[PDB]
């Protein structure tokens, strides 16, 4: 389970780091919504076996991180590119800190591909669709505030962080049991080390379990000004 951080040292970090830090809302009247997106069954692609374990891996973090998690499945790029316009719009964003977009689908080059996605038929949203949804201007209750993005494809900006895997699917997941090495050392790192490191730490973390135990998860698209405490438990 997640192990949390006592008020003593949010507080202290907060009043000790303040110019440092993004600024993080108490528990009290806040409503953080995070979105997860996934595609699991595909007309013309083989079946995503085994993200459904991710799905409920990712939104159980991020609630025990404080997230309303919206969970939205089997959308094509011109349901994926809705749904996000959709979530983007939401007012409860106002009164939250921060958020987080999880995508898990087959992937292309410079996309992640929907439902109907085949060579002949592209279904496909590109991630440059994603960065203008919430960037500054489209999107005014994330302004200033981190947007994580974490992304599972099967193969002006601010404020954004992206971590990538295109691990192919039969190559990522252990066993019939678990869900996907990317996802599985993700919650295990966030869990161990959400209380004492900020975002960008435990991203390298996960890089780190990646040499030990297959091309590794990359951190793209930073655009974070200030380390992202998440003070697990406040």
């Amino acid at each position: 389970t997640l192990k949390l951080c006592s008020p003593e040292e949010f507080t202290r970090l907060c009043r000790e780091k303040t110019q440092e830090i993004y600024p993080i809302k108490e528990a009290n009247g806040r409503t953080r919504k995070a979105l997860i997106i996934c595609n699991t069954e595909f007309k013309h692609l083989s079946l995503r076996y085994g993200a459904n374990f991710d799905i409920i891996g990712m939104k159980g973090l991020l609630e025990d991180l404080g997230y309303d998690v919206v969970v939205k499945e089997e959308l094509t790029a011109e349901g994926m590119e809705s749904e996000m316009k959709d979530f983007a719009a939401l007012s409860e964003h106002q009164t939250s800190d921060s958020t987080f977009l999880v995508l898990m689908s087959h992937g292309t080059l410079h996309g992640i591909c929907g439902t109907m996605h085949s060579e002949k038929t592209p279904d496909v949203l590109q991630y440059d669709t994603i960065y203008q949804i919430f960037n500054n201007c489209h999107c005014p209750g994330l302004r200033d505030k981190p947007k994580v993005i974490i992304v599972q494809a099967a193969r002006v900006e601010k404020d954004f962080i992206a971590f990538y895997s295109t691990t192919p699917h039969h190559l990522s997941y252990r066993d019939k049991t678990g869900g996907s090495y990317f996802i599985t050392r993700l919650i295990s790192c966030f869990r161990k080390h959400a209380c004492s490191c900020h975002l960008f730490d435990i991203f390298l973390k996960v890089q780190q379990s990646f040499e030990k135990a297959s091309q590794m998860p990359t951190i793209d698209r930073a655009t974070l000004t200030r380390y992202f405490y998440l003070f697990p438990g406040n």
